[PDB]
């Protein structure tokens, strides 16, 4: 239950939960539609993640998940935006079974009228194991 990144002109680089501990830890508290409660997110900025294996913030990224779910990020919404690849939800680790080990996150509740829509909740992957150029 890994993160492979493909990289153009460059190794795929398969990534671990250890590997994103590593890097440098961002928190977002938000509301989403598929909690309980607000739910505190412990992860790594998109941007950070992108930057240190691409060595640039491609234009747009398509995210798969476990289920061969696909959804594109664009650059645009990374900057505005800066969303995470969690890998803790409330200080514990999340099951890969159900919406772990990472989960793409949108800070909704920092945003609401501009991210609390279908449009960014489609983008919040979880069971993330794939990133590449779209
Ligand atoms: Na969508």
């Amino acid at each position: 239950y890994n993160l492979q990144m493909d990289i153009p002109h460059a190794p795929t680089v398969v990534l671990t939960v250890q590997d994103l501990e590593q890097m440098e830890a961002t928190q977002y508290t938000t509301m989403l539609p598929w909690l309980s409660a607000p739910a505190t997110f412990t992860g790594v900025k998109l941007s950070t993640l992108l930057s240190q294996q691409y060595g640039f913030i491609p234009n747009r990224v398509t995210l798969r998940a476990l289920n061969d779910y696909a959804a594109d990020i664009d650059l645009s919404d990374i900057e505005k935006y800066q969303p995470i690849v969690a890998y803790r939800q409330d200080g514990k680790p999340m099951r890969v079974r159900d919406k772990g080990p990472f989960w793409l996150i949108y800070p909704q509740s920092s945003f609401p009228k501009e991210l609390n829509n279908e449009r960014y909740h489609s983008q919040m992957v979880w069971q993330l194991k794939q990133i590449h150029i779209a």
